[PDB]
């Protein structure tokens, strides 16, 4: 009754999951889209066929064809990211979280995993919807989307490969909330889309591509925007890389229907295993399958669009974490080790300039080094070690998702920005790395509301407050509840520029997140490398 | 007889002059050349015929033909380095100072004025030698030399206007002091060379050029140095500024020999009414007849001299001022006032940065602004106007000496840099000015120790320090006094890069001066403007 429920394609029958000290509703494994084998690898999404019979949506789905990070086996601490469950390319299906008892029409949350478009799960542990779901009483879905070549592969002009397919797979996921989520208790007119990295760029996408706007009423990004230089790649190198990809693997390379048919023929890790090779450069936050810049999709130019206004208006809340570029390096920089403090000689920061900005030419790497080294002090291990890692963070997060703020508020309708800058207490990395990359999401999906997992109470207190700010926001655009006596998250404005801090102190309002690193990576180097 | 001196080409008689309740022996306006006038005009100096009879050297000579400043009429802190005697193009003379009574053979020290290459006197107040000579028992000698065009007019393959002449002037005094000091008391042997801005790129110019080496021990240079951007042009750039000159008088512009022979017409003050009209930008520290690298005074460029080493190899002590620009944003400068605290806008900021780095494109000047800008806090007047003040002293100053210091103290034999960031308890102008361009003048000649000056007994013990540094350097080549139980100011080394501290407090030893902003302007700025 409450756990079966008819959808437009067949019915589906959830689970009754403990959270906490109650009970909520999981639907898991719901397919949307048929499933993307065959002669249907590349090829955008079809919708799922309706099926006979009750769905059984009591367990996870498979995880997408994916790299699997086998760096550290067994550590808790990378191995939280690895598929947890079977990979397979029939891999197109979403979960859902509703309270119980079953709301009239309530907030939906749509969370999108980042992965940096190779890799990602709807069903990681800390993805897990129940706690989100049942404090806030929202509908909280988790999509799936295809990841590296299976989902971005991009030989534009074929229809085959058009690329940018694992976009149009959470677009066929969106459209089925649309469609569907009223028959779970969700108001399809008031869905937020949220992600992180690779997800928060793929929201911000969807924000601007035309063929989105209408599936959701406003979004969240976490430490990722669409103009991340890793986040897309132009029709003529997604060509090359599609083709070397072929090259790779001994592909006939005369056309595109060869070199599709060819690729199309090969098992997914035969892919996978030679995805790496087709970057241009040795690199550090740089990803082979991304999606493509087509005419489609998207329009134009994403600059163009940011600068005309041509996205969605409506009201987004988003931020970054503080140590944004830590954790990129210790897995492709020189010096960096997860068993030190990983001191940075000079010779190994000046390695690590090159990788991280891979497409820069001398004067570049020249600007780079003088604008994060003190001279006064070039040999110190430390300073070296931050400001790499201040580097990697700010080209590759920070200063373009404040570029895309400053964009999108001269048209938007409202616009909130944090600073997580909270070390968990009971974080397994190094603490050198800081406040890493993707290590917000674990508050945002309330993990340390469970006793177990062993946060303070100063750490369930700001998870709460972080899942009040994004379903308050979710629910009304204002992560503020009016008429409240707490201390009120100001609107980021064109001219003053305001954001938080979000940590376990009381809150604090700030100015011009980065704004002195920031002119230099949206300002003067492109200018200098364009010279 | 203590004041009737034999020289080699003539007698002088001196004066007894009153210092510090005590005396000293001074001669005033000594020639050293054939007056360079009528066809002498551009012309390289010819030594003083010897004369019969006893030269009257009791008195100041003429200053050299200059653009004089009547920006602040009146105003001492503008005037006080102004000509305050009659300005002739007979106007190459030095003056002596020596200790009374007379030494045996003392150290030398030969003073060499600053005023961009147009302008200078020996005979300001503020270059007194008396003091130093009295205080620190050395032979003080101040030189001149010709500027603006009649130093430093160049159409170079001219052997009428060859350029550099006003430098061949400065090596004539030299050659004098080296044939004649004996008599005074000097030693030939022991001659230390200083002079502050275009004065101390003159003495680096000394130090690099073959032809002048051989007359001097060793190497004062304050706040200058001879690779400063505004010091030299190229042989092109000086041909074309002496044909504009031409331009602006209509003369014949055909040949080298009519250009020079129309130019030779002109009265002084014609030429100095035009000189700024053949600047090729709107500027700030920049001047128009500056010495030329020719091939000739210098052999090479200024940069492969001080790669190879191809320089004097000596004992130098050199530094800077906390505020080198302020002087030059005051005249030059949208916003900037003598009489007021000179908070500059954000578009008067960057109409400074133009002025500042005339020779940038638009991306170097970007890479300035940059550098220079708080975009936390990019409205903050006195931020803007203490970051161009910056700018202008980091760019022409302090960095290209910096440069020097580097690549001099690998070949040299010891290097001393100072910082002077005390400003005078009694200066005239504002204090948004800071420490200006050559405010530390008056503490290395003494006045300090005149009581009806006002400085405060902290600035007398000062200058006491700063004239026993300089004259102990100029005697062994180590500002430091052996045996002494005062704080020592050390070595400047290529790994340590110790400097310090010049003012009222105990001495403190830094590193690495400017270091920051000086890999922006010797490193990365040339190489962008290189590549773009
Ligand atoms: C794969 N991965 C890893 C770390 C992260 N912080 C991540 C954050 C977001 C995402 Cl999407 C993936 C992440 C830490 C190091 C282990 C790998
Ligand atoms: C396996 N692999 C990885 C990364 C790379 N940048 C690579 C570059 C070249 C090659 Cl051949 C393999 C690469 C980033 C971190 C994920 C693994
Ligand atoms: C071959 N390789 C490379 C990079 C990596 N980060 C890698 C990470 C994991 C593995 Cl398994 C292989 C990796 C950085 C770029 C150089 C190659
Ligand atoms: C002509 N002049 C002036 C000021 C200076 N500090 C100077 C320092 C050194 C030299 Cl050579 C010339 C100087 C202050 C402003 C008045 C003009
Ligand atoms: C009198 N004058 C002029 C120009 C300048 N750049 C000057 C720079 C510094 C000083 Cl002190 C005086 C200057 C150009 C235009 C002609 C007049
Ligand atoms: C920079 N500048 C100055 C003075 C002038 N008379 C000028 C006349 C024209 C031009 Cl373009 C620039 C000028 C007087 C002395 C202060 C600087
Ligand atoms: C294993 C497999 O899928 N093989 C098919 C192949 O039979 C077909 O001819 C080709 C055309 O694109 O598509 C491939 O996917
Ligand atoms: C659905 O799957 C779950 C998990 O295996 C199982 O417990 C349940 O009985 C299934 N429902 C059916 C077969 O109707
Ligand atoms: C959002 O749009 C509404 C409706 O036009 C307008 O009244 C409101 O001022 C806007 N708010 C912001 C923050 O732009
Ligand atoms: C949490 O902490 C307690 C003691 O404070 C410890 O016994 C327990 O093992 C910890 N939990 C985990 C998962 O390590
Ligand atoms: C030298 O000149 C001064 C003033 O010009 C004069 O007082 C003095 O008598 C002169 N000496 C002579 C003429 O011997
Ligand atoms: C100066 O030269 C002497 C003699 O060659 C040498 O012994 C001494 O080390 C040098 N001093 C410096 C500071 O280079
Ligand atoms: C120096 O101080 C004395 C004593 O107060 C005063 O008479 C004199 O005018 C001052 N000098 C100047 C130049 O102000
Ligand atoms: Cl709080
Ligand atoms: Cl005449
Ligand atoms: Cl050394």
């Amino acid at each position: 009754s409450e756990l079966l429920v008819n959808t437009k394609s067949g019915k589906v029958m959830g689970t009754r999951v403990p959270v906490l000290s109650s009970h909520i509703s999981a639907f898991l494994g719901i397919p949307f889209a048929e499933p993307p084998v065959g002669n249907m690898r590349f090829r955008r999404p079809e919708p799922k066929k309706p099926w006979s019979g009750v769905w059984n949506a009591s367990t996870y789905p498979n995880n997408c064809q994916q790299y699997v990070d086998e760096q550290f086996p067994g550590f808790s601490g990378s191995e939280m990211w690895n598929p947890n469950r079977e990979m397979s390319e029939d891999c197109l299906y979403l979960n859902i979280w509703v309270p119980s008892p079953r709301p009239k029409s309530t907030t939906v949350m749509v969370w999108i995993y980042g992965g940096g478009f190779y890799s990602g799960s709807s069903t990681l542990d800390v993805y897990n919807g129940k706690y989100l779901a049942y404090t806030e009483e929202v509908v909280l879905v988790s999509l799936s989307y295809r990841v590296g070549a299976f989902g971005f592969l991009a030989l534009h002009g074929s229809q085959e490969a058009p690329g940018n397919v694992g976009l149009l797979d959470q677009r066929m996921a969106l459209q089925w909330v649309h469609d569907n989520i009223q028959f779970f208790g969700g108001d399809p007119k008031t869905v937020t889309i949220f992600g992180e990295s690779a997800g928060g760029a793929s929201v911000g996408m969807h924000i601007l591509s035309p063929g989105s706007r209408d599936l959701f009423r406003r979004a969240i990004l976490q430490s990722g925007s669409p103009n991340c230089p890793w986040a897309s790649v132009s029709v003529a190198e997604g060509r090359r890389r599609a083709v070397e990809l072929g090259r790779n693997l001994n592909c006939n390379l005369n056309s595109d229907e060869e070199l599709i048919h060819c690729l199309r023929e090969k098992k997914p890790q035969e892919l996978i295993d030679v995805e790496w090779n087709v970057l241009p450069f040795d690199s550090i936050f740089r990803f082979s399958f991304v999606p493509v810049i087509d005419g489609e999709f998207f329009p134009t130019s994403l600059e163009s669009m940011l600068n005309s206004g041509n996205f969605k208006k409506t009201q987004i809340l988003l931020g970054v974490n503080k140590d944004e570029g830590s954790f990129f390096l210790l897995y492709g920089a020189p010096g960096f080790s997860k068993d030190s403090e990983s001191k940075i000689s000079r010779e190994d920061f000046m390695s690590g300039v090159k990788l991280s900005v891979p497409h820069a030419n001398d004067l570049g790497l020249d600007a780079v080094t003088l604008q994060y080294t003190d001279w006064m002090d070039d040999n110190n291990g430390i300073k070296n070690r931050d400001g790499l890692d201040d580097i990697v963070g700010d080209h590759n997060v920070i200063c373009p998702l404040m570029h895309f703020v400053n964009k999108y508020t001269k048209f938007g309708n409202g616009t909130y920005l944090y600073f997580f800058n909270h070390r968990a207490s009971n974080l397994v990395w190094p603490e050198w790395m800081g406040v890493i990359h993707g290590y917000e999401i674990e508050f945002v999906f309330g993990l340390p509301l469970v006793k177990e997992l062993n946060y303070t109470a100063e750490e369930e207190a700001l998870s709460r407050r972080i899942m009040h700010y994004w379903a308050t926001f979710a629910k009304t655009g204002n992560p503020n509840e009016p008429h409240s006596q707490e201390s009120k998250w100001p609107l980021f404005t064109t001219k003053e520029q305001k954001f938080i801090d979000l940590n376990t102190e009381p809150m604090k309002v700030h100015q011009r997140l980065r704004v002195q690193m920031c002119v230099f990576w949206n300002q003067f180097l492109p200018k200098l490398l364009n010279a």
